[PDB]
């Protein structure tokens, strides 16, 4: 149903911000719940954030964040550009990882990388100091 491709990764310095994009092709990203995950070189793939497809207010879609990033990361939705973004602020070396976005069609499962329908290729983010 959807193809996802992340982009925006690169080498950044600690303390900087980076904005990642998860662009869909083949379908509209507007009817899929989108989630962000990242995986450090030898660690397990961990959940970062999810953004619903339903408006909660005029300009805000439902949104959830994992404890390790709540307050520093912000996920946003642009259906018009078939893109969901992940704004990452005050980066630390511990944020170095390959970042992935995934898509599912239900609200359930919650925060496990186990039950997502479609996955991106991953984009590398390296935070040095």
């Amino acid at each position: 149903q959807v193809q996802l491709q992340e982009s925006g990764g690169g080498l950044v310095q600690a303390g900087d911000s980076l904005k990642l994009s998860c662009e869909a092709s083949g379908d509209s990203i507007g009817t899929y719940v989108i989630g962000w995950f990242r995986q450090a070189p030898g660690k397990e793939r961990i959940y970062l954030a999810t953004i619903g497809r339903n408006l909660v207010g005029p300009s805000d879609f439902y949104t959830r964040y994992a404890d390790s990033v709540k307050g520093r990361f912000a996920v946003s939705r642009d259906n018009a550009k078939n893109t969901v973004n992940l704004q990452m602020n005050s980066l630390k070396p511990e944020d170095t990882a390959v970042y992935y976005c995934a898509a599912k069609t239900t609200t359930w499962g919650g925060n496990d990388p186990n039950n997502w329908n479609y996955w991106g290729q991953g984009t590398q983010v390296t935070v040095s100091s």
